[PDB]
């Protein structure tokens, strides 16, 4: 049973470190967003990508990969803060529709911008094939039940010494002391 | 001009979104195998199994599990009101805790340990050993984008009796399909 025990060790390691990992760069996006924690702003983000019509809490809750329960206490938290305006959906009465209100919009192009030098840190040890790879086998994963992820103008929007700085953050430019 | 910066945040923020919304369903799915455990659970019991009993604090608890002292202060309240861990004065520092896992504590582990073979056997069984390897080492080099490398479960590598052989073999029948039958 060695090449079982084997598979195994590997497939714990790689759970237990996946695991691990998505703590960390939670935490480190906590801290470099600053105003908003990373779910926050990713729930925030899926909204933005949704057809206001389309906003309810179990289309949400798909694009999130998570429960309705998770996203309908994450949207309570929102409103209180002043991000979402909440409203009955127009084509269903059990559900919801989510806008996203100036302050939300606002507190989200601060923390796009720290977003952009958080891509270049987190990612600056990768070339653009092991991204793809990386991206590639995440996907894979995510299939595994047999049903597959939902994934996500917004390039004229990013202004020039964003790019700039994330450049130079991504490839270590600086001559260090 | 930007175009390949565009391309390569464009391409990092589709990976970072695929980590949460994944990391978010194997959550989900990990919860309903194990049944009687969550995922979180789990995972902060197996870093208090993998510590010496005297380095059993919050700050090395944390470490492993690559979260804050403070989400590991609320992980080991909802453990203990449960009865499966006991916090006792930690010897080495009047400050912190040293956390034993209780008898009960470590009777569920058991049956979520065998329950979490087949979790494994089902989210993997799309990757060859060479794609999961490949995998391993890509999240490995992400963890360390700040300096800090993982503290990891690896000393697990370094006695099969009849139980653990019918876990091993019902592991290799999930792993490789065998039903989609008829
Ligand atoms: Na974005």
């Amino acid at each position: 049973y060695s090449n079982e025990l084997k598979e195994l060790f590997l497939m714990n390691q790689t759970y237990a470190t996946l695991f691990t990992l998505t703590n960390k760069i939670q935490i480190e996006g906590d801290k470099y967003f600053g105003i908003l924690t990373s779910r926050q702003y990713m729930t925030i983000l899926s909204i933005l990508h949704l057809p206001e019509e389309e906003t309810t809490l179990n289309n949400i809750a798909r694009k999130m990969g998570t429960s309705k329960q998770n996203i309908n206490r994450l949207v309570a938290n929102l409103e209180k803060n002043g991000y979402v305006d909440v409203i009955p959906s127009p084509h269903d009465k059990r559900a919801i529709n989510v806008k996203v209100t100036d302050l939300g919009k606002k507190v989200m192009v601060t923390c796009s911008r720290t977003g952009i030098n958080f891509m270049a840190d987190v990612f600056h040890e990768f070339t653009k094939d092991e991204l793809e790879t990386l991206w590639s086998l995440l996907k894979k994963m995510y299939r595994f039940n047999g049903e597959e992820q939902d994934g996500f103008e917004e390039i004229d929007k990013i202004k020039s010494e964003a790019l700039e700085e994330f450049a130079k953050r991504r490839n270590r430019v600086n001559k260090n002391d």
